[PDB]
């Protein structure tokens, strides 16, 4: 028995990792290796006129900076179906009443998503079409209100948080205890969740402690990343409130919401 | 892969659980009284459908409000069956104006189909299970109305008599919304391969779950003959209705699902 604790926590953590590989192709490691030093580079309204031809979107059926709004909102749904198929994996998630998967899987992918986000960034732009593009953080704030504020405080939380050099083995973890989070609210069955998320919870300190022994307290400084994250979540959506009341199919209208 | 198939069919599975709230066999166990709740109100005339009206709980006219509230029925499911869409695997990935497209003509295929669990050979359940409406009642509904439920039913019979369940229909109804032939779609190799898969796990499906039923998978796929020729046949039944009805304020939503539609 000693020692067995740990060979299960280290089991978990190798069980994330190659199943967070399965779902997410594009993982930090690929990332920053493209953004280090090729991607096309939108970096003004002409090379986004241009790189609509050397990159094939999925989403254009308008104005630039509403095009870009609804880019991103097709990325953010495909996004949702990767998470919802890594949660899947994530032990105990699918034995759990289907009306809470449902209700964990609403409140936690924006988070996840704006977590994933950063492992795209780097404080001058980011990869955008599976690394086919780059677009930059200034383009982006260039755009007009109030579309140029809506990706930069992304870029402020994702450089804030790739300093602390996570890799996708703590990510897998991470991204797991954010998804098994007993307070949703309508949430049926707490216990269990918060039962699943206990063994998530060790399993990510290990994770921590083994791969960043030099970084004190890791684990205390990414739970408080939660804090940034729901701050993001919270002022996303009321942006979003504002598009949808001062800006401008039926179907995918339905996509979407 | 047959792994692969199989973590598939489960995967349609619960999130059909999770987008229909009204399966069949909830269904099944109103229509037979096999659980606890007490029965659905049943409308056989026009006296028993004034009274349906004030304990099952806005036009005049029977046939009418009939055809409207199927209409209100029918934008429900478009809601739930386009949650259900994005839970397929490669769907929104795809192109959106191919997406769009891929729903626009598939979703009357796919309410025709469910449509189905909810009947039998003497009625349909109607508001949530509260009701039961007859089908020899709505045979006898005006001109042209009389005629507007009972191809339907003509379907359901011979549908229900391969005894499908839900975890069948859950991936049935993904090979109707991933079909490669639905006129305008851009980009059709995608959408093919996704259906190639999903005709995999149905096959699987249905030789695990009912073994002793021959060339069911075939006999399936023959029902998607029957499923567009409903539909085509009731785009024909609206073009009637345009010409013998007053104002037909249409949903929206159906009006754009409509739009150059056969
Ligand atoms: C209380 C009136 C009533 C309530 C619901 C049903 C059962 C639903 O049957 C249906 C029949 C047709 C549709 C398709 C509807 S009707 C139409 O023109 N376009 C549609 O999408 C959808 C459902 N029968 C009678």
């Amino acid at each position: 028995a000693m020692g067995s604790e740990s060979a299960d926590l280290r089991a978990l953590a190798k069980h994330l990792y190659d199943s967070y590989i399965k779902s997410f192709p594009l993982t930090k490691a690929k990332a920053r290796a493209i953004l280090t030093g090729s991607p096309f580079v939108i970096y003004d309204m002409n090379s986004l006129m241009m790189g609509e031809d050397k990159i094939k979107f999925k989403h254009i059926t308008k104005e630039v900076a509403i095009r870009i709004f609804q880019g991103c909102q097709f990325r953010s749904v495909e996004a949702v179906q990767e998470i919802t198929e890594y949660a899947k994996s994530i032990p105990g998630f699918v034995n759990l009443d289907l009306n809470d998967q449902v209700t964990l899987l609403k409140y936690g992918v924006h988070e996840i998503i704006y977590t994933m986000l950063a492992s795209l960034m780097n404080k001058d732009g980011v990869l955008i079409s599976e690394g086919q593009g780059f677009m930059t953080r200034e383009f982006l704030k260039s755009l007009r209100k109030p579309f140029g504020d809506f990706m930069e405080p992304k870029f402020e939380f994702a450089v804030k948080f790739n300093a602390l050099e996570l890799d996708d083995s703590d990510l897998a973890i991470f991204i797991a205890v954010i998804i098994l989070s007993g307070d949703r609210p309508g949430l049926l069955n707490v216990k269990p969740i918060e039962d699943i998320q206990d063994n998530l919870l060790q399993a990510l300190e290990l994770q921590l402690k083994l791969n960043h022994p030099e970084s004190s307290q890791l684990f205390a400084k990414l739970l408080q990343k939660m804090t940034d994250l729901r701050q993001i979540v919270t002022e996303h959506v009321q942006l979003l409130q504002v598009i949808k009341k001062t800006e401008t199919h039926p179907l995918l209208q339905e996509i979407y919401k």
